[PDB]
C-alpha cells in the first residue's frame, strides 16, 4: 500500500508530525518528496521499518496522563 | 485507520489469507465482526500488534524462495 504522510500517520494512528520526522529517520517512503513534493509511503514497507524502530512512536499519545 | 480485511493486508503490503491469519492469532481487529457483521482492523493498533510478532509474516518470501 501505498499511503501518504495523512493516511501514513493514520494507518499508523501516530502523528504525520512522527512521519515527517520518520521520512528523516531513513523511513522508506514510496516517492521521494525531496523536490518541492510531499513523498508517499508504502505503507507495508513504512511499518516492516516502523515496527523493527518505531514501535515506540505510538506512544506519542501514550505520554498524556496515563500514569505520570 | 480502520482498514477493511482488503486495506489491511495493504497496509503491511501482506496478503489478506495474511490477515486470515492475523484475525485468527490474536490481532486487534476493529470490530469483533460478529461473523457475519463486517470485522475491521484497527490499521494502528493492527501493527504495534504485528510489529511485535507478525515481523515473521514477511518471512513466507524468504522460507518460500530459500532454495530459489
Amino acid at each position: 500500500m501505498e499511503v501518504n504522510k495523512k493516511q501514513l500517520a493514520d494507518i499508523f494512528g501516530a502523528s504525520i508530525r512522527t512521519i515527517q520526522n520518520w521520512q528523516e529517520q531513513g523511513m522508506p517512503v514510496l516517492r521521494g518528496g525531496g523536490k518541492g513534493n510531499e513523498v508517499l509511503y508504502d505503507s507495508a514497507a513504512v511499518i516492516k521499518w516502523y515496527a523493527e524502530r518505531d514501535a515506540e512512536i505510538e506512544n506519542e499519545k501514550l505520554r498524556r496522563e496515563v500514569e505520570e
